[PDB]
């Protein structure tokens, strides 16, 4: 006779027993933290801040009255060739025009990393970014970092947060009118077309199932470590409702299979446990 959080509590620490790695768990439903675990611990988000910077685009377009569709021009020096950008692969060696929701797809769904410093400049910079994301109340977060300047630097602690400001963020856009409902529509269906870490969130849980979600990943060590192994997002129960995951996985020496298999693992307890309840 356990609470649905004692229940998940157990199973997470049970799992990460002997794991070789520092895990972040939190989960939101119904406006309420779930469950937790580890989340005094500022965990580097690595490619997770897409969403807060896809957040500020999307208020400032809301602001303008701008529309999804509409087109922007893009310089080849703008989609560099050093960085992970599926757009420059498709498009080389050119000048572009794309709308802003195109380039917000290749962000989150896609997770290039030419598009996000594409649309962090849209907003002004990190700063506006970091300064919009606290304006919603977000505490125990801090972005300081474009991804060039994580790629340039190495300095991938520059954006951080704990797991549970992460699932608070994803609730406020679900249920706060950060924007208009076109808006949100479209960051609902971003999120759900990601195709980037179907083994993470998604890969225990039944096929159907619907995710939206942001993932991350660092760079691993010569000696094996890996610093971070992110996903993020909301999942939908049978009976429409969504709940709010986050798992973050930090300084692993697992490999990249066993640390995917560490969030599907606690993404399936989760699951379960508020589906059966």
């Amino acid at each position: 006779n356990r609470t649905p959080k004692q229940k998940i509590e157990q199973q997470i620490d049970s799992l990460l027993k002997d794991k070789k790695a520092t895990v972040g768990v939190a989960v939101l439903a119904n406006d309420e933290t779930v469950a937790v675990y580890n989340n005094q611990i500022h965990f580097p988000l690595l490619s997770v801040f897409k969403f807060h910077v896809g957040l500020a685009v999307l208020d400032k377009m809301d602001k303008g009255h701008i529309a999804l569709d509409s087109l922007i021009e893009v310089k080849s020096s703008q989609l560099k060739s050093n960085t992970y950008s599926p757009l420059r692969d498709k498009f080389p060696d050119q000048d572009i025009t794309i709308s802003l929701g195109e380039l917000l797809k290749y962000t989150i769904s896609k997770s290039d990393n030419n598009t996000c410093d594409i649309l962090i400049e849209y907003v002004g910079g990190i700063d506006q970014v970091n300064e919009y994301v606290k304006s919603l109340g977000i505490k125990d977060c801090n972005l300081a970092a474009t991804e060039t300047l994580m790629h340039t630097s190495g300095d991938t602690d520059l954006n951080w947060s704990t797991p549970e400001e992460v699932v608070r963020l994803l609730n406020i856009a679900d249920k706060q009118p950060l924007f208009g409902t076109q808006y949100k529509d479209f960051l609902q269906a971003i999120m759900q077309e990601t195709s980037t870490g179907k083994d993470k969130l998604k890969g225990q849980l039944p096929a159907d199932v619907i995710v939206g979600h942001k993932t991350g990943s660092s760079d691993r060590t010569p000696e094996g470590i890996k610093i971070a192994d992110n996903d993020a997002g909301f999942v939908i129960l049978p009976n429409g409702q969504k709940y709010y995951i986050a798992v973050f996985v930090m300084e692993s020496q697992e490999t990249d299979a066993d640390n995917a298999a560490i969030i599907a693992s606690i993404s399936k307890i989760v699951y379960d446990t508020l589906n059966s309840d």
